[PDB]
C-alpha cells in the first residue's frame, strides 16, 4: 500500500489546517491515513501503484477530507454542515 | 474479539475530544468501545482479525463517533442535532455487502 | 435477570450526568434501571445471559436514555425536543 | 388496588421535581395517584398485583407523568407544550 | 349526586393554583364544581356513586380543569390558549 | 317563569370573576351578566332546566367566562385579534 | 318604534365606554340610536314594541356596537380591524 | 334634495374628527356632502324626502365615512388602508 | 368643457393638502385639472354641462385624486402605493 | 410635431421635481421630451395637432414620467421600483 | 455610422451620473458608445441615418442603460439588480 | 489573434475597477485576455479581424467580465452572486 | 506533461489569493497543481501541447479553482457555498 506521507508530506497536511505546532503529528497522521484511504476507495483505481501515481487532483480533495476531520471532530453536530462540492469534483474527473 | 485500545490509543481518543484530564480514563474507555463496537458491527467485515487489519477509513468513523458520544450525552435534546456525512462515508467505503 | 449496576457501575452513571453529588444515588440507580429496562425490551436477545454478555454499543444507548431521563423530567415540556439519532442506532445494530 | 407510594416513595417523587417543603405531602400523593392509575390504566396489565411486579421502565413513566401534573397545572396554557416521547415508550414496552 | 369537596378537599383545591386567601371560597368552589361536573359528564360513568369510586386519573383531570377556570377568566383572550392534552388522557382512560 | 341570572350566580360572585373592587357599576355589572345569562341560556336550548337549582354546575362556569368577556372586551371590533377560549363552549356542549 | 334610551340610559352608554366628560352627549345619543336602529333591524323582530321587550343578549350586542362605533370614527383605518365574535352571536340567538 | 347639514350639523360632523377650529368649514361641508350624496346613492331608497325621513343607522355611516375623507386625503397612499366592516353593516341595514 | 376651478375653488384645492403658500398655483391648477379630466372621462356622463351638475361624491373623488399627485411625483417608485378604495367608489356611483 | 415646452413649461417641470437650480435646462429638457414622446406614443392620438389639444390628464401623465426620469437614472437598481398605477390610469383614458 | 457624442454631449452624459470631473473622459465615452450601440442595434431603425433623426424616448433609454454601467461595473453582484422598466419601456415604444 | 490592450487600453482597464496601483498590472492583463477570450468566443464572430472591428456593446461586455474576474476571485462564495444581464445583453445583441 | 507553474507563475497565484507571505509556496503549489489537473481534464483538449497554448479564459478558471481551494479548506462547511458561474463558462468555452 501507499503511505500517505510519501504523496503529500506531513508538513503540507499541517499547512492545510494552519497548525504549527508539533505536538498532534499521531493525530494529523491518523487523520490524513483515514482521508487518503477513503479517497483511494472512492476512486478505486488498481492501476496507482505507487505515490508518483496519484493525480494533483485526488491530492487536493485528500487534503479537503483530512481539514474536514481535524475541525469536525463529532459523528452528529450541533450546526449544520453542507458538503463542498469541490471535494466530490476533484475525485470524480478521476474515479474508474 | 478486537480491543479498540490496540487499534486506537486512549492517548488518541483524548486528543481526539481535546480533554487533558485523566480522572475519567473509564467513561472515556466506554465511548471507545461503543463506538468501535458499533462501527463493526455495521462494517461486519470478518475478515479483520487483529487490530493492526482495521483500514484507516474505519479507525477515522470510530473517532467522530466516539466523540459524539462524548459532546452528546442524551437520547433527546433541546437543541436539534445534524448528522456529520464523513462518519457513514468513511465506514461505506469498508462495509461488506 | 441482570441488575443494571453490573453492567455499568452507578459512578459511571453520574459521570455520564456529570452529577457529583453522593445524595440522589437511590433516583439515579431508578433512572438507570429504567434505562436499562427498556434497552434490553427493545433489542429483545435472550442470549445476552449475563452481564458480561452486553455489548458495548447496547452500553452507549443505555447512558443516553439514562442520561434522558435526568435532564428531561417530564411527560411534556414547553422546549420541543429532538430525538438524538445515536441512541437507536446503538441499539438496532443488536435488535434480535 | 396497588398503592403507589409501595412503588416509588414519596421522597423520591420530591427529588424528581426537586421539591424540597413538607407542606404539599397531600397533593404531591395524589399527582403521583393520579399518574399511576393512568400509567397502569395504559399498560393495562392484570399480571401486575404486586408493588414488585411494576417494571422499571414504568416506574420511569409515572415519575414522568407525575412530574408533568407538577409543574402544568392547567387544561389550557399560554405556551404550547410538546410530547416528550419518552414516557410512551417507556410505558408501549410494557403494552399488555 | 356527589359533593366535589367529598373527592378533594376545597384546601386542595387552593393549593392546586397555590391560592392562599380564605376571602375566595365561593368562587373557588364554583370553579370546583363546574370541573366536576364537567369532568363526570365527559367520563359519563354511571357505576360512580360515591366519592370513594372516582379514581385518581379523574382526580387529576378535575384539577386540571379547575385551574384552567381560575386562570382564564374570559370566554375570548387576546393571546392563544393551547390545549393541554393531559386533561382529556386522564378522562380518556375512564371513559364509558 | 325565565330563570333569573342573579338568582343562579351572585353580583358577588360576578364582580370577584372579574376582580372588580368597586360598588360604583353594579348596573352595567348587571346586564353584562343578564346579557351572559340571556346567550349561554339560548345556545344551551334546554327548556327542562325550569329553576335556578337545576342549572348545572358546568354552565355556571360557561356563564362566568361570557359575562368576564364583555367586561374586558367592549366593542364590536377590536385592533388585536381576539381568541375563543374553547373551556366556555366545551362547558356548554355537554348539556 | 322605540327609543334607544328608553332601552339603555346615556349614562349606561357612558359607562360602556369609560366616557365621563358631559360635552358629547348629542354625539353619544347619535352612536347610541345608530347601534340600536342596527341591531334592531339585523335581528327583525317584529315582537319587540316597547322598551319593556328588548332581551338582555341584544342590550348586550347594542353596547359593542355603541363602543365600537365610539372608538372607530373612519371608514377606512391604517390598523386593522378584527370582528368580536360576541355582537354577532348575541344577536343570532334572537334573530327572527 | 336633502341638505346633509339638516340631517347632522356642521358641529357634529367636527365632533366625530375631535375638529375644534372654525377655518375649515368649507372643505369640511364638502366631505360631508360628498359622504351624504354617496351613502343616499348606495342605500337606493327614494321613501327619504326629508331630512327627518334618513334612519340612525345610515347617519352612522355618513359620519364614518365623512371621517375617513378628512383623515385619507389621497387616491393612493404608503400605507394599506383596511375597510372598517361597520359602514358599509350601517347601510347595507337599509339598502334599497 | 367645464373649469374645474368652478366646480372647486383653488383655496379649497389648497386646503385638501394643506398647502399654505401662494407660489405654486400654475402647477397645483395643472393637477386640479388632470383630476378633473380624469374623474370626468372615467365617469363619462354627458348630462353634467356646467359645474353646478357636478354631484358631491364625484367632488370627493376629483379631490382625492388631486391630491394623490400633489404628494406622489413619479410613475415609479422605491416604496409600494396602495389604492384608496374612496375614489373609485365615489366614482362609481356616478359612471354612465 | 408638437414641442412638449409648449404643452408644459420648463418651470412647471422643475417644479413637479422642486428643483431650484438652473444650470440643468438642457439635461430636464431631455427628460421632458423623452417623457412626451413616449406618453404620445403610448396614447397614440393623432388627432392631437397642437399643443393646446393635449388633454390635463394627459400633461398629469407627462409630469409623472418625467419625474421618474429625474429621479431614476439607471436601467437597472439594486433598490425594487414599484410602478404609480396613476401614469398608466391617466393615459389609459385618452388612448386611441 | 452616427457618433453618440453628436446625439447627446459628453457633458450631458456626465450630468446624467452626476460626474464633476475630466479624468474619466474617454471611460465615459466608451460607456456612451456601448450604450448607443446597445440601443440602435435593439430598436434596428434604419431609417434614422443622422444624430437629429434619434427620438427623445431613445435618447431617454440611452442615458439610463449608460448609467447603469457607470455604477454597475461587474458582470456580478453580490446584491441583486432588478430591472428598471422604464428602459424597456422607452425603447420598445420605437421598435421597428 | 486580436491582443486586447490594442481593444482597450490597460489604463481603461484600471479605470473600470478603479484601480490606482503599479503593481498588479501582469494579473490584471491576465483578467483582461481572459475576459476578451470569454466574450469573442461567445460572439463566436469571424468578420472581426482587427482591434478596430470589435462593436461597443462588445467592448462593454468585455469590461464587465474583467470588473467581475478582480472582484470575484473563487470557483465558490459565502455569498450568492447575482448575474448582471447587462453582459450577455450587451453579447447577445453581436452573437454570430 | 504541462507544469501549472509554466502556465501561470506561483508569483500571480499569490495575486490572486491576495497572499503576501513567503511560507506557504508547497501548499500553494498543490492546489495550483490540483487546480490545473481539473481544469485540464473538464476541457479535454489534448491539442494543447505546451503551456503558451492554454487559452486565457481557461487561464482565467484555474485561477478561480485554485483561490476556492485556498479559502475552503474543509470538505464539509458550517457556511453554505455557492458556486460563482464565471469558473464554468471560462472552461466550457473551450471544451
Ligand atoms: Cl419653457
Ligand atoms: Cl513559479
Amino acid at each position: 500500500a501507499i503511505d500517505v506521507l510519501d504523496v503529500i508530506s506531513l508538513s503540507l497536511f499541517k499547512q492545510q489546517i494552519e497548525f504549527e505546532e508539533d505536538d498532534r503529528d499521531e493525530l494529523i497522521t491518523l487523520y490524513a491515513q483515514a482521508a487518503f484511504d477513503y479517497c483511494m476507495r472512492w476512486c478505486d483505481e488498481p492501476a496507482w501503484k505507487v505515490a508518483a501515481d496519484i493525480p494533483a487532483a485526488v491530492k487536493g480533495a485528500v487534503l479537503l477530507v483530512f481539514a474536514d476531520m481535524f475541525e469536525h471532530r463529532t459523528a452528529q453536530s450541533e450546526v449544520q454542515l453542507y458538503e463542498n462540492a469541490a471535494a466530490e469534483r476533484m475525485m470524480f474527473i478521476h474515479r474508474n
